[PDB]
């Protein structure tokens, strides 16, 4: 990724990152709102469409993957990044075998965050071209450490 691309992704970063709870919300409802089995994983698997973003575990969620990509992304351009992010997104990874996350929901999730980046920064399709890139990247990460069905290799 040159030097362009990371800055592209800093400051676009910057719009949706302003606002943890409610950038993490629209990911996470969307996800469940198109992909509604992946609710059954989580305590709050009962709780109305429309009151998710109220529930406390929902709420912590949402912020979980907005601080993670936030902290991915403060890595990047200098100097031991490929290393800092494969640590970042290995343990991610292992902390979802005992959920039997599969790479199918990964690759629904996954869809979902480059929507609502797309929408919140207004990407044009290079800009969003290069989150995608990051995105790539670090689910090569996510993929070398589950198989397909999120168990460990
Ligand atoms: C960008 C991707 C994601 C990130 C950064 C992320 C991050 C996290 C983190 C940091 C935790 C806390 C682990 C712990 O308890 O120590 C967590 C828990 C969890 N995540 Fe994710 N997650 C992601 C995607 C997903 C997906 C796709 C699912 C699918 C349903 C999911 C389901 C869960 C569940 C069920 C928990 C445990 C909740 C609980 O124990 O109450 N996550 N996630
Ligand atoms: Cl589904
Ligand atoms: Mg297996
Ligand atoms: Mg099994």
């Amino acid at each position: 990724m040159n030097s362009d691309e990371v800055q592209l992704i800093k400051k676009t970063w910057e719009i949706p990152v302003a606002t943890p709870t409610d950038s993490g919300a629209a990911i996470l409802t969307q996800f469940f709102n198109r992909f509604p089995s992946n609710l059954e994983k989580f305590p709050f698997r009962d709780v109305p469409l429309e009151e998710l973003s109220g529930n406390a575990r929902f709420r912590a969620h949402a912020g979980r993957i907005i601080r993670v990509f936030d902290e991915s992304i403060q890595v990047l351009g200098q100097d031991g990044d490929l290393e800092k992010l494969d640590e970042i997104w290995t343990k991610i990874a292992v902390s979802h075998i005992p959920r039997t996350v599969s790479k199918e929901s990964y690759n629904q999730l996954k869809g979902v965050i480059l929507d609502v980046l797309t929408a919140a920064s207004s990407l044009d399709e290079s800009q969003a071209a290069t989150w995608a890139k990051l995105v790539d990247h670090v689910y090569a990460i996510i993929f070398k450490a589950i198989d397909d069905d999120g168990n460990a290799k």
